[PDB]
């Protein structure tokens, strides 16, 4: 079902959670080398969940859920400032602006933590 394919969408996500909060230790750390294979990871990870979360709002807008259609548009207009963050922390990076990548990283961090009461309710509403 819908609410199947969000759960799975939903595992990608704290997939990516995981893998960021290694990468932010790794940055800390100033182990480069590592950073740049998380950031890689990270891409591979919004990549997919950006994909799944598409074909879940697609399929709710052919199933005529209008709520779960609203919260969808909502929650994707906003992984995409996540997603906008988290391009500019990979730029930062390739820069070697610390100061830039650490201002990045924090506000993808809030931008993630503003946005889960939402994602819950798009669970409740598929
Ligand atoms: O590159 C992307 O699509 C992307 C990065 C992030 C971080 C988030 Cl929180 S949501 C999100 N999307």
């Amino acid at each position: 079902s819908v609410k199947s394919e969000y759960a799975e969408a939903a595992a990608v996500g704290q997939e990516a959670v995981a893998v960021f909060n290694t990468m932010k230790a790794a940055f800390q750390n100033g182990d480069k080398e590592a950073v740049a294979q998380y950031l890689a990871r990270l891409a591979s990870l919004y990549t997919r969940h950006e994909e799944l979360l598409n074909r879940i709002l697609e399929k709710a807008r052919r199933e005529g859920n209008k709520e779960a259609v609203t919260l969808m548009n909502e929650f994707t207009a906003t992984f995409q400032t996540g997603k906008s963050i988290f391009n500019a922390m990979v730029a930062a990076f390739k820069n070697g602006d610390d100061d830039s990548f650490e201002s990045y990283l924090q506000a993808l961090e809030k931008v993630t933590a503003k946005g889960e009461t939402l994602a819950d309710q798009i669970a409740k509403a598929l």
